[PDB]
Formats: C-alpha cells, sequence, structure tokens
C-alpha cells in the first residue's frame, strides 16, 4: 500500500517554468518547443514491489519500472541515458537522474486531489500539475 495514493491515470493540466528547466537540463531548441506543447498522461501502477510509471503523449511514450531504492537505466523522453534511483521520502516519490556528471531531481507529491511534480536542475525549478484523468 506504499504508493496507493499515487496509483492511477493522471493528465497534465498546468506547467510553470518548464522551458527554463529543460534549458537548464540541456535540452535543445526543437525538442523544447515540441515537447513543451505536450499534455502527457502519467499512468502509475504497482504490482508487488514493482512500481511502473508510463508517460504517454503526442511527443513520446515512455515507461519505467523499478523497485524503490534500486538503481536502474532510463532513456528519458529527450534521449538522455541516465542512471535513476527512486525513493519514497516522507510520502514523496523522489526520482534522481544522473548522467554526464549532472543530476536532476523530480519529486511527485499528492496535494489535495492533484499530483504535483517538481523538477529541479541546479537553481531552476519547474512545477507540473496533474489531475485525475
Ligand atoms: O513531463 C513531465 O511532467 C515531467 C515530470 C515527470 C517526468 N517529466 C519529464 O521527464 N519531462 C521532461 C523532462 C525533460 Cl528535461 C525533457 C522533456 Cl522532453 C520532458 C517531457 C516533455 C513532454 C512529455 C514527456 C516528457
Amino acid at each position: 500500500h506504499m504508493c496507493d495514493a499515487f496509483v492511477g491515470t493522471w493528465k497534465l493540466v498546468s506547467s510553470e517554468n518548464f522551458d527554463d528547466y529543460m534549458k537548464e537540463v540541456g535540452v535543445g531548441f526543437a525538442t523544447r518547443k515540441v515537447a513543451g506543447m505536450a499534455k502527457p498522461n502519467m499512468i502509475i501502477s504497482v504490482n508487488g514491489d514493482v512500481i511502473t510509471i508510463k508517460s504517454e503523449s503526442t511527443f513520446k511514450n515512455t515507461e519505467i519500472s523499478f523497485i524503490l531504492g534500486q538503481e536502474f537505466d532510463e532513456v528519458t523522453a529527450d534521449d538522455r541515458k541516465v542512471k535513476s534511483t527512486i525513493t519514497l521520502d516522507g510520502g514523496v516519490l523522489v526520482h534522481v537522474q544522473k548522467w554526464d556528471g549532472k543530476s536532476t531531481t523530480i519529486k511527485r507529491k499528492r496535494e489535495d486531489d492533484k499530483l504535483v511534480v517538481e523538477c529541479v536542475m541546479k537553481g531552476v525549478t519547474s512545477t507540473r500539475v496533474y489531475e485525475r484523468a
């Protein structure tokens, strides 16, 4: 029951500072502009200890499956090859991605009926707000 309140199908409804977050990460112009239009569906499910998170949109369909605390390989929507570790900290899913000596953290939090996603790269934060689909 570790992630019960995250499980479901969620749809992006608002974004703030996302272009600047992508810039900070190193995403190129064309990907930023196209990817910035997308309104992804985030689909979270749990089976035993395995959590699966899918992101489906016009831009890209991605899927990760993982066990909390156990590092895995991930190819991100913007084609970075990263080493990812996802943990639960005080009820927040904390996803750290490492590549090329860089690091970014993505936090997923339940707030009221929303799932609020905070993406941080150095001093730049972006907030992506999802509602139930
Ligand atoms: O898209 C999101 O809301 C954020 C928070 C959850 C994971 N996530 C990303 O990895 N976003 C993204 C993060 C980066 Cl640096 C670049 C892109 Cl292209 C996306 C992206 C954009 C549109 C659709 C899919 C991915």
